[PDB]
């Protein structure tokens, strides 16, 4: 039986937002900004490279339906040209890597779309989801899922750790990445879940 | 209406090998060595990092069954310590990325087991399969599949190119990668397949 591994602010429901105050431009609570190529400036604005939380309700400009989970989704927007680097959000968990364990990391990916006040969100930068142990990427999915404009779709990253793994006992981690492989170059995430179950191995 | 895209030496059937002349330490013909971190030496021996083709019959030392396809499989072996880098095999194809098209890249990943003169092949470095256009990785799977010792399993990488794609007209490519995340640090590949079919959106 698959056991849920606790994640901080896993559905980006913090902070609480309203139809009136419907976004932040700050790293979601419980998450760290991942910016290996320095695309996110020290001084952010809503038009600079940024990440944050967006109230995604039933009358969202950007989606046909409300948030897959709760009220809010996370977003990662990059202003730089295609191919300039990758950036996103990451979180180190308290849980550690166990042998003969199958890990299932599920995340909803959002392709924000439509036109709002005459501006198009048509196009998509792609996505990458990574499961880590320590600072090793154990498993990853980059763009295997196609997401239509104004839709959210669920991707799944799986990994089995064997008794011979070099990473046993190292802290699990998660990264949610915008790889900047298209414009418009915003991608959203919601409802991060991670389970562990016994595996034959 | 799924169209097969030609790949050179896609099953690593070249060169032809015999029971007694059963491996190479040279790059499989039609493929190129992918060595971004310089792990493969200019002059290779059996104990250096290397790659090549191996005959894999129905009574192999390393596998429960014969090669997934034909007589041969490719291998990528890295001698350096876990975490030193990645290497493998890559091929640029004649075909180019086209819009409104779903690409499906299928390849068999092998976890060689058994032993070589009391050198156990127990353990596995992981794998990563990448679909490219030009120099960009469009889509990738790293370690989503678990492969038991002495088995092969099929993985797939899927990508849809939209009309907004920045990579249309660029040549497709394939990379089969040993990410050196474990020892024994050899991983095998066979039966590389790429199809293209109309997609909506
Ligand atoms: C003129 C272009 C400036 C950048 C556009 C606004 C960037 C804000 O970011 C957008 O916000 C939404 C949540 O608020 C998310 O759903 C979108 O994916 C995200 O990219
Ligand atoms: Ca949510
Ligand atoms: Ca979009
Ligand atoms: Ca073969
Ligand atoms: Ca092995």
């Amino acid at each position: 039986s698959a056991v849920s591994i606790p994640i901080k602010n896993a559905g980006f429901e913090e902070p609480s937002l309203t139809v009136e105050d419907y976004y932040t431009i700050d790293t979601p609570p419980g998450w760290i900004t991942y910016d290996p190529n320095g695309l996110v400036p020290a001084k952010r604005t809503r038009i600079t490279s940024n990440n944050g939380v967006g109230y995604t309700g039933p009358n969202s400009a950007y989606y046909n339906h409300k948030a897959p989970e709760g009220r809010n989704v996370a977003y990662v927007y990059l202003a730089q040209e295609i191919g300039s680097g990758i950036a996103g959000l990451e979180q180190t968990l308290d849980a550690v890597l166990k042998p003969n364990t199958k890990y299932t990391l599920t995340v909803d990916i959002g392709n924000s779309g439509g036109s709002f006040q005459g501006f198009p969100l048509d196009g998509f930068p792609g996505y990458r989801v990574e499961l880590l142990a320590g600072d090793t990427v154990l498993a990853a999915d980059q763009n295997n899922l196609y997401i239509k404009e104004k839709d959210f779709k669920t991707t799944t990253v799986t990994f089995i750790a064997t008794p011979e793994s070099p990473y046993l006992g190292q802290h699990l981690g998660i990264r949610l990445i915008n790889p900047l492989q298209g414009k418009f170059s915003g991608v959203d995430f919601d409802n991060v879940r991670l389970t562990a179950e016994p595996a034959e191995t």
